[PDB]
DNA sequence: AGACCCGGACG
DNA sequence: CGTCCGGGTCTA
């Protein structure tokens, strides 16, 4: 889950558990539980408080309780459904948060990779993930500008400028391989290589491509789904990602797959340069 | 680049 | 049944 997709999962989860009050928080793998690192800690701290709101920061989902923050990262795999306390729990469901409503915030995860960190609200921002995050890409603080400082410091790829997280929050391999497209830019190009004007198509489409895809509610192109189970519909407007072999759109040239970054890199030849 | 982790798709 | 694949990304 890149922007879109968490955005996608805020606005669709947000109403399901607002208001709710936690009774008890169960963990049946307690590696996802990164602060308090004592995963006894971490329950005990959340009972009791309500969920009073639910923000995002970059891929981060930050629940808004009483006291306290919890930040939930989905990373490949992640996700949380609300079902009632009744039911028997569905497969790979790693962290359950019980409600005093007998509801259930549960999240699962095949792989077992996302984490959860809780702290004071006012720590929150202050602390590991969110400390290091760079700025939202749809806000004032990501520009043309913001951009060219970091592309001119750095002989590494732009494909791997653009994935690091300080740079700019919240683009991860689908969006990464499609801005470049869009902007008409190789993903192996060192981004010192990157003109002014580069830089700024780059940043537009960069901003064009997040937002028309929050609009869809985000790419499913295997396993993601919104909190009600749908699938987003933005993987019928993608040019590159998982096009290998098939017919550039624009041109026709048939799309190539590489390794930039250590990530499948998806390109056409001919519109990127 | 490796680790964390698992199951699907393909030969 | 084995091999490679994956919307992330921390540390090594
Ligand atoms: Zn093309």
């Amino acid at each position: 889950p890149q922007l879109p997709e968490v955005e996608t999962i805020r606005r669709t989860l947000l109403p399901l558990i607002v208001g709710k009050t936690i009774e008890d928080v169960r963990i049946f793998w307690p590696n996802i539980i990164r602060h308090p690192r004592d995963s006894e800690a971490f329950a005990a701290r959340m009972i009791g408080q309500t969920v009073r709101g639910l923000e995002r920061r970059g891929k981060f989902l930050k629940f808004l309780l009483d006291r306290d923050a919890l930040i939930s990262h989905l990373r490949m795999e992640g996700r949380y459904a609300v079902a009632s306390a009744l039911e028997p729990l569905e497969p790979h469901t790693h962290v359950v948060f019980c409600f005093t409503d007998g509801s259930e915030l549960r999240y699962r995860d095949v792989r077992k990779f996302g984490t959860m960190h809780v702290y004071a609200k006012e720590e929150a921002d202050r602390r590991p993930p969110l400390a290091e995050l760079g700025p939202e890409p749809l806000s004032p603080a990501f520009s043309p500008a913001v951009l060219a400082e970091r592309a001119v410091k750095t002989k590494r790829s732009v494909k791997a400028l653009l994935l690091d997280c300080t740079v700019v929050a919240g683009f991860g391999n689908i969006y990464v391989d499609e801005s470049l497209f869009r902007a008409g830019i190789l993903p192996g190009r060192p981004a010192a290589s990157l003109s002014s004007k580069e830089i700024e198509r780059l940043h537009e489409e960069m901003v064009a491509t997040i937002g028309e895809a929050v609009m869809k509610g985000g790419s499913t192109v295997r396993t993601y789904v919104n909190t009600q189970g749908e699938a987003g519909t933005f993987q019928h407007h993608l040019y590159v990602y998982g096009r290998q072999g098939n017919p550039c759109k624009r041109c026709g040239t048939p799309i190539e797959k590489t390794v930039v970054a250590g990530r499948g890199t998806h390109y056409c030849p001919r519109c990127q340069r």
